[PDB]
């Protein structure tokens, strides 16, 4: 398993614009378009990202290209952030993916903000980290997903994804 397979399972794939659980417009594999209430605006963002008049509808290839770009950006965000990079560097290949998963979902900034969990991961205090991560609005609003990611951190296996 790898990060792409993982996030595809976590985000799913929608080829039409949709309101997500928070009411934000989104498309493809977890690609946020806009946090704004206007479908118009989302439509506009979408055509700008794709480069054509989509009418809120895209192809699988188009979605996968967005995803690739999004995964790329999550990694760059990690390597760029002073707080995240040392942690990422200290982890193994499986746990690095759980970290990217979080950065993909919430942004470099959002993740850099989990100060205590970050420190625990760095120290390889897996169980503590897991407990700390679950005490969050993240977990409460995305329980099953969050549980998979935390489990992955905890065990350093892909078991939660089978
Ligand atoms: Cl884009
Ligand atoms: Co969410």
């Amino acid at each position: 398993m790898n990060i792409f397979e993982m996030l595809r399972i976590d985000e799913g794939l929608r080829l039409k614009i949709y309101k997500d659980h928070e009411g934000y417009y989104t498309i493809g594999i977890g690609h946020l378009l806009t946090k704004s209430p206007s479908l118009n605006a989302a439509k506009s963002e979408l055509d700008k990202a794709i480069g054509r008049n989509t009418n809120g509808v895209i192809t699988k290839d188009e979605a996968e290209k967005l995803f690739n770009q999004d995964v790329d950006a999550a990694v760059r965000g990690i390597l760029r952030n002073a707080k995240l990079k040392p942690v990422y560097d200290s982890l193994d290949a499986v746990r690095r993916a759980a970290l990217i998963n979080m950065v993909f979902q919430m942004g470099e900034t959002g993740v850099a903000g989990f100060t205590n969990s970050l420190r625990m991961l760095q120290q390889k205090r897996w169980d503590e980290a897991a407990v700390n991560l679950a005490k969050s609005r993240w977990y409460n609003h995305h329980p099953n997903r969050a549980k998979r990611v935390i489990t992955t951190f905890r065990t350093g296996t892909w078991d939660a994804y089978k």
